């Protein structure tokens, strides 16, 4: 019940058929939030490697897979976590994962001068992960250049209205996440629904294995978005929903706990603005109504995301939970 959309004129350059996929992203982003995306032209057999490599370094051993922790990885935000200890019920997001991002080597202008989250990989030794990885986040990379002109299209914008001024050299996000399975609670589940959240920047690009388990809470109640094969998952954050004044939605997602005895795999990129881009609000589009109190107390909580660097808002959602990340010396 999510719209499922071909963008696979965003690629070109025919203004009817880009004008076309344009309105459907419009209508989706305005009413749902979510929506699936095909015909993008990721390589069906590199999406496929990418699953079994990942899941290959899962199976590692714990004590081998803590050899690229995220302890050792520093401010560029890196590495293996591992699975929190047993609870009588963990929650239903319950994961080890892998952090990536763009790989940056030492003499990158932002690694010199010491900025968060920019920095090298860690690479787990499995044989063809790291060339994989890095072949992904290119061609996924892609992929968000092109659905960002599709939905500066639908606002009625210019096609190059955010890699004019944000995500022309864009901060990428790129997550292994590996859910096991757990039993099944005795009586009431009282994790239910537990892990409930928006994401934070522009764009978020979804591959899912074949267990799925995401559920997306929609103003027309709470439905499931099971894997497709061929697609991925699109769905907005808290910054484009409020630069288009709440008229593109960031919509709340969950995943199901995983008692399918096998594990799960889900690989989420973000594809968000340049870690010094000052965002601001978008010109020229109409006003949504109920929104200024939504709008001035997202304004408090969130000062630098128009009053500063989108970095600096970034990280004031992460850097309790990350120390390394404002870590100096
Ligand atoms: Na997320």
């Amino acid at each position: 019940s999510l719209p499922i959309i071909d963008i696979a004129a965003l690629a070109g350059s025919d203004p009817a058929a880009r004008r076309s996929v344009a309105v459907r992203i419009d209508r989706a982003c305005r009413e749902q939030g979510f929506f699936y995306v095909v015909g993008h032209g990721v390589e069906a057999q590199l999406v496929e490697r990418l699953e079994r490599l990942a899941r290959q370094f899962f199976a590692l051993d714990e004590t081998s897979k803590l050899r690229w922790r995220m302890e050792l990885g520093g401010r560029a935000w890196r590495g293996y976590f591992p699975l929190g200890g047993e609870l009588t019920s963990n929650r239903p997001d319950w994961k080890e994962g892998l952090y990536l991002g763009s790989e940056l080597d030492a003499e990158h202008p932002e690694v010199r001068a010491g900025t968060p989250l920019h920095g090298a990989n860690l690479f787990p030794e499995v044989p063809g992960l790291r060339e994989t990885l890095l072949e992904y986040l290119d061609a996924t990379t892609r992929v968000g250049h092109r659905l960002m002109e599709g939905i500066a299209l639908g606002l009625g914008l210019e096609a190059d209205y955010f890699a004019a001024r944000y995500t022309g050299d864009p901060l990428i996000l790129f997550r292994l996440f590996n859910y096991p399975s757990q039993p099944v609670p005795e009586g009431l589940d009282v994790q239910w629904g537990v892990g409930e959240h928006t994401d934070y920047g522009l764009l978020t690009l979804l591959h899912q294995d074949a267990i799925g388990g995401l559920q997306v809470r929609t103003p027309q109640g709470w439905l499931e978005a099971p894997p497709i094969p061929g697609s991925f998952v699109c769905n907005l954050g808290d910054m484009l929903e409020r630069m288009t004044g709440g008229l593109y939605r960031s919509t709340p997602h969950r995943v199901a706990r995983n008692t399918s005895g096998r594990d799960r795999l889900s690989f989420p990129l973000f594809f968000d603005p340049n870690f010094h881009a000052r965002v601001q609000p978008i010109e020229g589009l109409p006003e949504v109504p109920e929104q200024d109190d939504s709008a001035r107390r997202w304004d408090q909580a969130n000062v630098h995301a128009f009053h500063g660097e989108y970095g600096d808002y970034l990280l004031n959602k992460v850097a309790k939970v990350f120390p390394q990340l404002r870590r100096d010396l």
